[PDB]
């Protein structure tokens, strides 16, 4: 239970819900749970347009991170995405194969089972790539906690989606290109996994490669 309310920027928190679009309920901390809900794109309410949120002038190649509010108390990997906005990022919906993944992480295999590089973590940090084109984007920051995920169902989904306006940008073609929902099936073994009983030895975060241009 932790939500990611507000982007970082040159080592300063902007503010909570300034360039992040606040979702409907956020205030209780809670979890995605279906990967098929409009719910796993933005969180709840929050993909229909930011016409309340505003946009965060980054550079293609800028270190941009979220806040995390209390801290990731929950093992699993850390994902981010981006989608290219054919306008303004707050008139923009995210609807169709418009998101490429920027980052993943994965587990460390210990005596006491698998560690995770998010574990307590009060703040996360990705890098826009140096060859992404200019253009307003949504910058989609996840942790899928995996304690309960034995089971179908039982993955939980904690999300945002922040507003940047990329400039300094080269001739990168994002690819592949995926759709929330869509990316995500609930048999995936990156969402259904027993990360306890049997110690997985390669786990695989869902969704498409990384695109690094
Ligand atoms: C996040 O910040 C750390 C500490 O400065 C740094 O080592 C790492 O390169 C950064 N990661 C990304 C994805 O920018
Ligand atoms: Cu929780």
């Amino acid at each position: 239970h932790y939500v990611f309310p507000a982007l970082v920027q040159d080592g300063a928190a902007t503010g909570d819900w300034k360039y992040v679009r606040d979702w409907t309920g956020s205030y209780g901390n809670g979890p995605v749970e279906d990967v098929t809900s409009l719910d796993i794109r933005c969180n709840k309410d929050a993909s229909t347009n930011g016409n309340a949120t505003e946009t965060l002038p980054v550079k293609a190649g800028e270190e941009i991170g979220f806040t995390v509010r209390t801290n990731i108390g929950h093992p699993g990997p850390l994902l981010a995405y981006m989608a290219k906005a054919p306008g303004d990022a707050s008139d923009f919906d995210g609807d169709g194969q418009v998101w490429f993944k920027i980052y993943e992480d994965g587990p460390t295999v210990t005596d006491d089972g698998l560690t995770w590089p998010s574990d307590g973590a009060t703040n996360v940090n990705f890098t826009i790539p140096s060859s992404l084109p200019d253009g307003d984007y949504l910058l989609r920051v996840e942790h899928i906690a995996l304690h309960g995920a034995g089971t179908e169902g039982g993955a939980q989904f904690y999300l945002s989606c922040g507003q940047v306006s990329v400039t300094g940008g080269g001739n990168g073609d994002p690819a592949p290109l995926v759709a929330f929902p869509g990316a995500y099936d609930p048999t995936d073994p990156g969402i259904l996994i027993n990360i306890y009983w049997p110690v997985p030895t390669n786990y695989t975060p869902p969704g498409p490669k990384v695109w690094s241009g």
